[PDB]
């Protein structure tokens, strides 16, 4: 039919290699003639499935062998009150460092449970880049230093992470996580929910250094302690078995295609083909990010007025764009360019501009 | 390349869910993408959202005063969000022990405030359910929690207390939708889906409104979800979308009570099966107690059990062996599970009798 082009930012674009394979073996996986969704996640044919899922992190992030992968329900959103429920303790501070919406929201919750700090933050010049490391205000009884890597709603992004050696480093990467190669070992924790660049919703991948968290804390109901989950390898009760079938899916497509490296490479030049389009426009688009910061996952902009933003806007449902509106809290655009929408879609995004600019 | 699937948990889903998501896993609904690539603030997302409400609504008649959640965490997180958001100081978290899912259920509550038992049929290993005349319930009660169908030890409720003194609530992850219920006799029911209604990853939460808070994490009350719908943080999409799929075959075939008569044809093969093999298979399950939804039962001694478990293995039959903390048998019956595949068993049943 008509053409389609999927700038959804979460759920979004999946790699149709990942669903067409779904989809041959929808109701026969495996040869046991039940769908993935019909298996126990005791079953070998499941235990495969969530063992490989594991395995090809691993081996995409290079996470050292002292981290587990951890695979659990709630989104990121639950991680923003699971993390300090787990290491916020009495005496020590959540110290956040504030890039955009999502880190306000994690540090909200922590503030439900400890005592919090800010680290560094842009809100006053509405998150337009990434703060210096060098302003970063530590504390010696910090529980930990907690960052947004990709800051969804503003579109920008760390383009690299602090040495931080007084407390664990945690980052919020829900919209860029294997978007790029990662030193893990930078971090105690790295969590994302699966549906921005690793697959379906319904799944939150967790990477934890196993020591600092694989111990009881007293007081914390069960489900709530990632202890529970290193302890049972996220089996303590029963997982998203179809979300995770369809992460192992997507990461197969990762490899496939050359790993982190490879798809920072695609990542990049998607990326440029907008931020060009913006930069020739002389003025008509705007991009919100300072350029040091500009994301590379999620390119927001505005046009000179709010008609022009509607209009542009309803050009582009009208052409086939889906998802680029701007998030309901800020308005104007946002073109989300995750692993795995395709670089012609990124092309007819840039068509559409020039010709709206030129026409209008 | 038979086979027959008496899974536990995750389960059996009808077949026309599954092809029906096959057919469109590309491009649903004519949006040329998956319903896995949609927005879940997209109008086509949220039709399917509202769908799965509105079918559980109908085909459970669920009053008005009532919301339907969609949750993860699966059941086990309600177990501590339940206290968390009812069990106020000065309090108490009152549960009726039927089963292990039961403990799970009370353990968790023991962290969070006063609990007590209002009554226990584990003396004599949760062979049936107590008597509602012997429950010791408190003024002071925050709730009183049951466990309708006790999954690993057969047993089901058959019907529900009457009970005024606080809201009763109930764990029906293994028999939700398997039969009519009224739903007003409840402050809150909440089931993993993976058993009767959908794939794992959706958990189903029925609660009164007006029933359901300073310093609970923001994810964690029920208000949250109830505000928004379900919709504050992105949700399960396909496996909410599943679940409508399922609902749509339960409305078809004839809604709650027609499933029942499914659900009891089913069960009557297996236990008649089982009462008619002369001591051979015996059930745990006390007659008048048990489950519509698990069937557990034993050989006369381990070696037999496990002949027979291997046997069936090798006939195609999934997931009859008994829970790890039980052993014996146990086949699972939920909704989707094909009167087809019980009469397979039953005929295995009489065939490794005959020939032992
Ligand atoms: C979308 C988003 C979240 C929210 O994730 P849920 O799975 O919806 O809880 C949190 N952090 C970031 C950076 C996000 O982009
Ligand atoms: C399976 C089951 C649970 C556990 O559900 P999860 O989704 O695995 O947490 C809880 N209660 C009952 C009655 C169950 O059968
Ligand atoms: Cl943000
Ligand atoms: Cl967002
Ligand atoms: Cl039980
Ligand atoms: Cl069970
Ligand atoms: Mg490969
Ligand atoms: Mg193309
Ligand atoms: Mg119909
Ligand atoms: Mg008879």
């Amino acid at each position: 039919v008509k053409q389609v082009f999927n700038f959804n930012a979460g759920p979004s674009a999946l790699p149709k290699p990942a669903l067409e394979r779904a989809q041959k073996e929808l109701l026969n996986f495996n040869d046991t003639q039940m769908s993935v969704m019909e298996l126990s996640h005791r079953s070998q044919s499941y235990e495969e499935v969530h063992e490989q899922a594991q395995n090809l992190l691993r081996e995409l992030l290079q996470i050292p062998n002292d981290y587990q992968i951890l695979f659990l329900q709630g989104g990121a959103s639950l991680q923003f009150t699971m993390l300090p429920m787990n290491l916020l303790t009495k005496g020590t501070i959540g110290n956040y460092v504030l890039t955009g919406s999502w880190s306000e929201k994690a540090l909200k919750e922590a503030k439900l449970l400890g005592e919090t700090h800010i680290a560094a933050s842009t809100k006053a010049n509405s998150y337009q880049s990434i703060p210096d490391f060098s302003e970063f205000q530590l504390n010696e009884n910090d529980a930990y230093l907690h960052i947004t890597s990709n800051n969804t709603i503003y579109g920008t992004q760390y383009q690299n992470f602090p040495e931080i050696n007084h407390a664990p480093l945690i980052a919020d990467m829900s919209s860029d996580i294997l978007s790029r190669p990662l030193k893990v070992n930078q971090f105690g924790m790295i969590y994302a929910g699966a549906q921005k660049n690793l697959g379906p919703s319904g799944v939150t991948v967790v990477i934890v250094k196993k020591d600092l968290l694989n111990t009881k804390v007293e007081q914390v109901p069960t489900m709530l302690q990632y202890a529970t989950h290193i302890k049972s390898d996220s089996l303590y009760n029963t997982p998203p078995t179809f979300s995770i079938y369809m992460l192992r899916n997507v990461l197969d497509w990762i490899k496939d295609l050359g790993g982190a490296e490879a798809i920072a490479k695609q990542n990049e030049e998607k990326a440029k083909i907008i931020y060009d389009t913006i930069d020739e426009s002389n003025g008509f688009y705007v991009g919100h990010a300072e350029k040091g910061s500009r994301s590379l996952m999620n390119v927001t902009f505005n046009l000179r007025n709010e008609e022009l933003n509607q209009q542009f806007l309803a050009k582009a449902k009208e052409q086939g764009f889906v998802g680029l509106n701007g998030h309901r809290s800020v308005g104007g655009c946002r073109a989300s360019i995750y692993n795995a929408v395709p670089i012609d879609a990124c092309i007819a995004l840039r068509e559409l501009m020039i010709q709206f600019k030129e026409n209008a």
